[PDB]
């Protein structure tokens, strides 16, 4: 209930500029790697084996898998500077724009801009351009740059809209057997993006590009962790609507998915994270 | 000291019983594959970007890496049956024998036997023969069995012998600079097996072959434990004749190798494992 994660454009330039050399130190100590392999690692563990569900996606514990990633990766953020939280990126407002490219989040002093497309969408803007940042391919050796390419698809040509997120908070059960891409009338699967996708969550990274497009190596861009910061307020803000609700599935899902199993590459169980309140931190809109 | 770890030979056939249904339990339930997988991660996360060192091989984590992936595994044994305790295969001795695919450890009643070149060396024999025991490819997705071949590569024809035992044990440093496959004078990188490799836990992958052979795929087969723990008893046979040397490096090495630097993908450091007796086991022959 103490650390309060704000939204992104609510930051003073100060604080713009303490998160993002953070970031900068988690990166040099060789701390920010470590996240980059859990999520891929994640993604790549199947529950069970045979199923296209994943430890981190796909799948009823994507929420509390990602809301345990932000919490350790804040967690790390406060060990180099015990004042620096969270921001969260509400892609929903940016999707008012008429051009959501020129929102204050990809400006210079913060995530950088756009990819550019005379350097194969290389990011040379920014903190994290190229040359002050590397990043690393899907089998962990270098690969030289941060790239974006906003909204360059055809299957994800603008950010999700209000309205969109407003329809999500409406599904009454957290998720719906078989606890997959399937899932109908299903909060986590709607909020994650599979029903009639890219939606939402899923729509945010095809929308970036780059890195942030495709599973193994999202984490690179920096924005991710600002992207599922907002993803985690959605769900904070749907378990407070939904008070007769919880998580699913309780039991009998597959290991790996149910209320008190760990979620790999952790012991942590979604029980763990239920209560966002308890891990110590709040959203800036809970006050 | 509670815990005694005993030579694969020395289990009675009900403590065989016990350990292979156990691993069986462990592997229904979801929980072995978290083995696999961590052990796949680790292999891929390279210390720094672009070197050869990862957090498992080929660097001076090898050895306080897989003591604590052996400690988590035997506690999640204990999880199912509080007095099944993780054995060791004591290979050197199982070279003296002028053909080692007659040790008891390939029995019918434990590991199983040898790969069966008829079915393209699957394992037909055994707990964990083909249509009782699935395995998972380096990408995560089933892989249709276990496959052994002994001492079927130009590298690897024999088991280490005891002599190569001995020789490791007395050298004098834990570990040199660059901390690496290039390591002089280190027990650490002879123990592993790159002096004039394959040798010791190198050769002895190489020998088991099928997934044994393969650093993503290795943990598939049980015995990998029953490896390990040997590779582990050997180390802590060097530390109580060498007990006024200590782990290397102390500093300054690539992150996640340092004694106090977590070992991915864990928040475990080298020293935390450094005496095995704190972590509550201890090898039959120290009684
Ligand atoms: O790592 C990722 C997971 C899910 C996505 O939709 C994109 C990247
Ligand atoms: O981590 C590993 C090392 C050697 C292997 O042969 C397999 C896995
Ligand atoms: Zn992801
Ligand atoms: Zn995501
Ligand atoms: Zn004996
Ligand atoms: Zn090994």
């Amino acid at each position: 209930k103490y650390r309060v994660r704000k939204n992104v454009l609510h930051l003073t330039d100060t604080e713009k500029r303490d998160f993002v050399r953070t970031v900068l130190i988690l990166k040099e100590k060789g701390i920010y790697d470590r996240y980059i392999a859990w999520h891929g690692a994640a993604g790549k563990f199947h529950t069970p084996p045979g199923s296209d569900r994943n430890a981190a996606h796909m799948s009823s514990a994507f929420l509390p898998w990602h809301r345990e990633y932000l919490l350790r990766f804040e967690r790390d953020l406060q060990s180099i500077n015990p004042e620096v939280t969270l921001p969260y990126w509400e892609w929903e407002t940016d999707a008012q724009m008429q051009d959501p490219s020129q929102s204050q989040i990809w400006s210079a002093d913060f995530m950088g801009g756009n990819g550019n497309p005379i350097k194969d969408f290389i990011v040379d803007t920014g903190p994290f351009a190229a040359g002050r940042w590397t990043t690393i391919d899907e089998q962990g050796n270098p690969s030289g740059g941060l790239k974006r390419n906003f909204g360059a698809t055809k299957e994800a040509p603008t950010l999700p809209t209000r309205d969109d997120v407003l329809n999500a908070l409406k599904i009454t059960q957290y998720d719906t057997p078989p606890w997959d891409m399937t899932s109908q009338n299903s909060f986590r699967n709607q909020l994650e993006g599979f029903i009639n996708g890219p939606q939402l969550h899923n729509r945010v990274h095809r929308w970036v590009g780059g890195q942030m497009g495709v599973v193994p190596t999202a984490p690179n861009d920096p924005v991710f962790f600002l992207h599922h910061a907002n993803v985690d307020r959605i769900w904070a803000v749907w378990q407070i609507i939904h008070r007769n609700q919880n998580y699913q599935p309780m039991k009998n899902g597959p290991f790996g998915q149910n209320f008190r199993d760990p979620m790999y590459p952790w012991n942590t169980t979604p029980e763990d994270v239920m209560n966002h309140r308890k891990l110590g931190y709040v959203y800036d809109i809970e006050l």
